[PDB]
DNA sequence: AATAAAAGCGGAAGTG
DNA sequence: TCACTTCCGCTTTTAT
């Protein structure tokens, strides 16, 4: 199947969704969601799991905060920003 | 100086 | 066993 992290990075680089997600610093790895339209992106990715119930973005937001015991993904200090790690990039 | 609102946090049970 | 999902409760930031 696929994980939660990939589903960001590829719109991230397809720009499927610029109005819902975009690069802060492509080079360091942050990006930041739209606090408007952070819940029609949440949507999409309830969409491509098959879930029960529609996803919220507090429901999603959730789930990136259990990446931090593991590096993938960590979150800044900044609003609605998060960091990728450099393995997740390619190195 | 208090607030209402938004963001963020995390345990626990549940799911495909 | 995983990778979340769902739920509820609390805590923290910000704007006004
Ligand atoms: N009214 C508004 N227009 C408004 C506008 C902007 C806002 N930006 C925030 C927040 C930013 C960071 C927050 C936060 N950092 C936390 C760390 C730990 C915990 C915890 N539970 N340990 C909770 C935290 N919450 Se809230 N709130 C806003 C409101």
């Amino acid at each position: 199947k696929i994980r939660l992290y990939q589903f960001l990075l590829d719109l991230l680089r397809s720009g499927d969704m610029k109005d819902s997600i975009w690069w802060v610093d492509k080079d360091k790895g942050t990006f930041q969601f739209s606090s408007k339209h952070k819940e029609a992106l949440a949507h999409r990715w309830g969409i491509q799991k098959g879930n029960r119930k529609k996803m919220t973005y507090q429901k999603m937001a959730r789930a990136l905060r259990n990446y931090g015991k593991t590096g993938e993904v960590k979150k800044v200090k900044k609003k609605l920003t998060y960091q990728f790690s450099g393995e997740v990039l390619g190195r």
